[PDB]
C-alpha cells in the first residue's frame, strides 16, 4: 500500500489540497473574531474547525509514512508537525493560550507554499551571519540592565526595580519609544546625572545597530 | 479631421498649455483654503475651476481620437481619465470625498512631466519585487492581529476589541509610535505576560522590514 | 601694495591666525550663555566681540582686493561675506534674531578649514540627485496638505486648521511621532474613516523615503 | 622563574579558567539584583565576589611579567587592567557609583574570548570613518544649542535654559522622539516661527546622519 499512499501524498492534488484548505480556515478564524458571527453560525465553524484538525493529522500521519526519517529532518514538516500538536491539546485544561495559539497553523501556508519558503529561507540565512552582534548586545544589555537595576531602582522601581524590568525599559529606550520625555527626564528630576548613563547607551546600541544594517548589505 | 487634430494634439503648445493649467489650478486650490480669500474671489475660483474640468474632457477627448486603444493601455493616459472623471461628478449628492478628492487632478503635473514619470516610475518598479515580502507580511499581521483580538480585546477594546482595530494597532506598533508606554506597559497591568507577545512581534517586524530596504538596495 | 597684501593674505599666518579667531570667538559665545558669567565679565567679552568683527571684516576687505571676481564665484567665500554682514548689523533696531543670528559666524570654522568644506561639499553634492525625489515629495505633501485642511480642519484647527498648519502635522506624521496616539485616534473619535487618509499617506512618503535613501547608496 | 610562569599564562587552562569566572560572576551578578536572593545567600556571594577580584589581579600580575611594555601597549589587556582596577576601589567612600561601575567587568567576556574581540574591533573601525562627519555634527549641535539657549530659555527653561539643557533637547529632536507635541507644538504657543528653526535642524541633522549611514554601507 506504501507506493499506492506515496503516490496520494505526492499528488499536486493533495498538496493544492490542503492548501486550500488553509486558506479557508484562515477564512474562518477571522470569523471567529465576531462577537455577531459567533452568535449565529458558531456551531457551524466550531465543527468545521475540529474537521480541519483531524484532517491536518490524517496528512501529517500520510506524511510521515512515507518519508519516515526524512520528515523529522524537515524543518518546515517538523514545523507542521508541531503546529498541529498544539492544535490537538484539548479545549480545555492548563492555558488557555493553546486555543489562541492553534491560530499559528496559518503559518502553514507560509510552508506549504514555496516562494514563501524560499523568501522565509531567505531571511532566515541571515540570521547566522548576525549571530556575533545579537551575542554582543545581549551581553551588553544584560551589563547595563543590572546597573540601572541597581542605579535607579530604588525610586523608579516601574521601571528599573527589577533586573526584568530594566531590560524591558532599556529595549524600550533602544527603539527610542517615549524614551527622553518618558524616561531620562523623570530620571533626572533625581539623578540629574542619569543623562550620562542613557545617552552613551543610545550612542552605543543605535550605532551597533547601523552596523548590523550595514553587515547584511555586504552580503 | 484626424491628422489635423494628431497634430494640435500632439503638438508641444498643447501639452506647455496643459502643463500651465495644472501649476495654474494647483495655485488656485491653495487659495480655496483661505476663508477669507473665499469671501473675496470665491466668484472668481469656482467658474475658473469649472473652466479648467471642461478644458481638461475636451484635451481627454481630444487625446483619445488620436490614440484610440492605444490610450487606455496607457497607466499615465487611463490615470488622467480617472482623475478627471472625479473631478466631472457634481457638486452634490452622494459624498463629500468626491469634492475633495478633485484636487487629486495636481497629479497630472507627475503625469504629463517626464523625469517625475521617470522617478514615480523608477520607485513603482521596485514594489513587484517587494510583493513577495509584502505577502509575507499582510500574513503575518493577519495571524497577530486575529490573535490580539482574542487575547486583549475584552480589557482592551479600543485597541484590540476588532479585528480591525487589532491591525490599526499593531501596525502603530510596527512604526514604534508610542508602543511602550503608550500600549504595552497599559497592557502589562492586566496581562503581565504581553510583552512575549510584542517584543517577539517587534523583532520579526523590524527584522523583515530591514531586509526589504536591503533587498531594494541591491536590485 | 598688491602683491605686499596678496602675500600677507594668502600666508600661511593669516588663514591660522583666523582659525585662531574663530575658535576663541566659539569658545566667548558659550559663555555669553552664562547669565552668571555675563555678571562678571560682560564686558570683556562684549569688546571682545566687537574687535573680532572688525579683524573679520579687515580680512574680508583684504580677500576682496586679492580675488576680485573669483571671490564673489566662489560660494564659501560668498558665505563668509554673508555671514560676517550679518555680524555687522547694530545691537538695535529691527528683528532681533540677527542678534542671535551672528553666532552663524561659527560656521566659519567649517568653512576657513579643510577638510570640512570635502566633507560638507561631499554632502551637498549628494542633493541634485536628489532634487527629482524631493520634488516629488514636495508635490505630495502639497497635494495631501490641501486634502487635509479641507477633510480636519473645521473640528480640528490646530492640526489641520490652515494650509500650513496641514504642513506641519504632515511633517509630523512623516517623522512617524506621536502619529497615532496624538494624532489619528483623536481624529478618528469623530471621522471614522480617517485611518484611510494617514495610513495610505504614511506607506507613501515612508516608501519614498527608502528610495531616496537606496538612491544615494549607489552614487 | 618568567619561563615557567610564562607557560603557566599562556596555557589555554589559564584563559579557559578566567572566562570560566567571567560566566560564573556574571551569574553571580544577577543574583545580586534579587533583594530576596541576598537575606538568603548575599554573604555566600560577597565573599565569592572578593575571591574572584584576588584572582584576577593575581592573573593580572601574572599577565605583566610575561609581557611588560607589550602589555601596557595592548588596547585589550589595557582595558581588563582599568577595568579590574575599578573593582579594587574599597565598597566605602566618596562616588559609590564605583561600586556599581564593577559590574564593567563582564566586558571581560569580550576581551577574553576571541570572534567577540573580531567584532569589536570590526565596530570600532568604522570610527575613524566617520570623525570626519561627527565632528561636522558636533560643530553644529554647538552653534544651534547656542541659538536655542538664548531664543527659547527664558519661557523654556526646562528645556532650553542652559547649554547643557540646549544640548540635551536638541539631542531629543535629533532622535525625533517626541519632539513635536512635546516640544515645538508647546514652543509655539509662544513663539509661532520656532518651526522655522527645528524644521530646518531636523532636515540638516537627519540628512547628515543617513550619509554617514551610507559612508559606512562602502567601507
Ligand atoms: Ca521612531
Ligand atoms: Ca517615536
Ligand atoms: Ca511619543
Amino acid at each position: 500500500m506504501y507506493l499506492r499512499i506515496t503516490n496520494i501524498v505526492e499528488s499536486s492534488f493533495f498538496t493544492k489540497f490542503i492548501i486550500y484548505l488553509i486558506v479557508l480556515n484562515g477564512i474562518t478564524m477571522g470569523l471567529e473574531t465576531s462577537k455577531t458571527f459567533m452568535q449565529s453560525f458558531g456551531v457551524y465553524t466550531t465543527l468545521f474547525n475540529q474537521i480541519v484538525i483531524t484532517i491536518f493529522t490524517i496528512e501529517i500521519i500520510l506524511r510521515i509514512y512515507v518519508h519516515r526519517i526524512s520528515f523529522f529532518k524537515d524543518p518546515w514538516s517538523l514545523f507542521d508537525f508541531f503546529v498541529v500538536a498544539i492544535s490537538l491539546v484539548p479545549t480545555s485544561s492548563g492555558f488557555e493560550i493553546l486555543r489562541v495559539l492553534r491560530v499559528l497553523r496559518l503559518f502553514r501556508l507560509v510552508t506549504a507554499v514555496p516562494q514563501m519558503r524560499k523568501i522565509v529561507s531567505a531571511l532566515i540565512s541571515v540570521i547566522p551571519g548576525m549571530l556575533s552582534v545579537i551575542a554582543l548586545m545581549t551581553l551588553f544589555f544584560y551589563i547595563f540592565a543590572i546597573m540601572a537595576t541597581q542605579l535607579f531602582g530604588e525610586r523608579f522601581p516601574e521601571w528599573f526595580g527589577t533586573l526584568g524590568e530594566s531590560f524591558y525599559t532599556l529595549f524600550q529606550v533602544m527603539t527610542l519609544d517615549d524614551w527622553s520625555n518618558g524616561i531620562v527626564r523623570p530620571l533626572m528630576e533625581v539623578y540629574p546625572y542619569a543623562w550620562v548613563f542613557f545617552i552613551p547607551f543610545i550612542f552605543v546600541v543605535t550605532f551597533v545597530m547601523i552596523n548590523l544594517v550595514v553587515a547584511i548589505c555586504v552580503d
